[PDB]
């Protein structure tokens, strides 16, 4: 997902995506992303997986 945003990005020349992580309640991991004044989370066991995750959201509400 990380991938199709950054790809995205660049084909509208837009700024590039930033992260952050913190502790998940169920011990796993979520991710925040920010781009263009939007913001979505992402849920998952790593931080690879909350990091693709918060990416196909905000990728959907800016692209869409």
């Amino acid at each position: 997902a990380v991938s199709a945003l950054q790809e995205f990005c660049a084909r509208t020349q837009i700024n590039l995506p930033t992260y952050s992580f913190i502790p998940g309640e169920d011990g796993g991991y979520v991710c925040k992303v920010e781009l263009l004044e939007i913001e979505a989370l992402g849920n998952g066991r790593s931080k690879r997986d909350a990091k693709h995750l918060a990416a196909s959201n905000i990728l959907r509400k800016i692209q869409l």
